[PDB]
């Protein structure tokens, strides 16, 4: 039944609105970082990965959480593939050739004049009260008490997208090979990886959002009341789902390794595996949630969540993730699955 899942989809819809004020905080911390950081000689290319958009929120459940990416253009970029682990790149080739440890560009010297520029101005303006929070690769800033915001720097690259996505992004028989052909025209990042390397990790997060604006097989897909479907609601449910989860047993480390990455992760291995809208109808709301929850469950199980773009790195991986977290989140969920969820009615 659909029922309890709906109310809590409408008990997450209020809060959006809270969300507008405390972004409004954000815009204006991250307009006065721009103009300082785009003045230095380093960081002359810096903005916004998306020119409007100014955040994505991770925490589908706190609207106080942001996390914010600054995108850097790095033309006639060279990558070297770490020791085959397909996501991990060291950058060789200036405005960054102060970050050079000889060919390969350091990570954690561009972080650190980052993290200097930006510790800088945060002090300087000071008209409403940002604090910085050092601990990894991210700058986490705190607006007054409520908001936080994550901010990860992050290179451009304008090329072809590396041999270790040839065949990630496995959406040609559901949202056409026309549009996977076109999606991979657009550009690729790379973000610091903070064993122990200067090495960076595709990253492909900003294809989220053309995906998620348009997900269906048809093109009219919740354009009309005709063929509304459930594949947004069913990953809110699931992001909502480990946040409760991550906030219940937050007292413990069993699940700190887990984000709401894995759980998009295996949702989009989910609408690979059902391509037809029929397959996500509205009024099977409950049904469809719970193809999520078994997928993931599988995933965890088999220890086995491939990165929707490189199907060569598992996230799930005995390096990423021990067998004893895998196993203890698995616990939980099927407790909570064979029990309605009790999760959904508290918060
Ligand atoms: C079709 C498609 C399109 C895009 C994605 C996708 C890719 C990446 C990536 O890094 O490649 C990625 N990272 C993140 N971080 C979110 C996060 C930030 C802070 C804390 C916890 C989570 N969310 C991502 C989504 C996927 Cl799974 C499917
Ligand atoms: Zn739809």
């Amino acid at each position: 039944g659909a029922s309890k899942l709906r109310a809590v989809l409408e008990k997450l819809k209020l809060s959006r609105d809270d969300i507008s004020t405390a972004a409004g905080m954000v815009k204006g911390v991250v307009d006065h970082l721009l103009l300082r950081l785009k003045c230095d000689s380093a960081f002359r290319g810096v903005g916004l990965l998306n020119t409007g958009s100014y955040y994505e929120h991770v925490k589908i459940s706190a609207p106080n959480e942001f996390d914010v990416m600054f995108k850097l253009e790095v033309p006639r970029i060279q990558l070297e593939e770490y020791s085959n682990t397909r996501a991990y790149y060291f950058v060789k080739f200036n405005p960054l050739s102060q970050f050079l440890e000889g060919e390969i560009l350091s990570a954690s010297k561009m972080l650190s004049k980052f993290r200097k520029i930006i510790k800088e101005e945060i002090n300087d303006i000071k008209d409403t009260d940002v604090i910085m929070k050092r601990k990894s690769p991210a700058v986490t800033l705190l607006i007054s008490e409520k908001i936080s915001v994550d901010i990860t720097l992050a290179l451009e690259s304008k090329s072809s997208w590396p041999a270790s996505t040839q065949e990630g992004l496995r959406i040609q028989n559901w949202l056409s090979a026309k549009v996977r052909k076109q999606l991979r025209l657009k550009p690729f990042y790379l973000v610091p990886k903070h064993f122990q390397e200067e090495t960076w990790r595709l990253s492909f997060s900003h294809i989220e959002k053309e995906i998620l604006n348009n997900h269906g097989k048809s093109k009219t897909c919740c354009e009309n009341k005709e063929e509304k479907c459930c594949r947004k609601d069913c990953l809110k449910l699931m992001k909502y789902l480990l946040e409760q989860l991550k906030e219940r047993f937050k007292d413990k480390k069993h699940l700190d390794k887990f984000s709401s990455y894995h759980v998009k992760t295996a949702f989009f291995h989910v609408c690979t595996q059902n391509p037809q809208d029929s397959q996500w109808d509205r009024k099977d709301l409950g049904l469809c949630f719970d193809n999520c929850v078994t997928y993931f469950l599988q995933c965890l199980r088999t220890e086995k969540l491939e990165n929707y773009f490189i199907p060569e790195f598992n996230l799930f991986s005995s390096n990423l993730i021990d067998k004893r977290s895998k196993e203890f989140l698995t616990k939980q969920i099927e407790y909570e699955r064979n029990n309605e969820f009790p999760v959904f009615d508290e918060f």
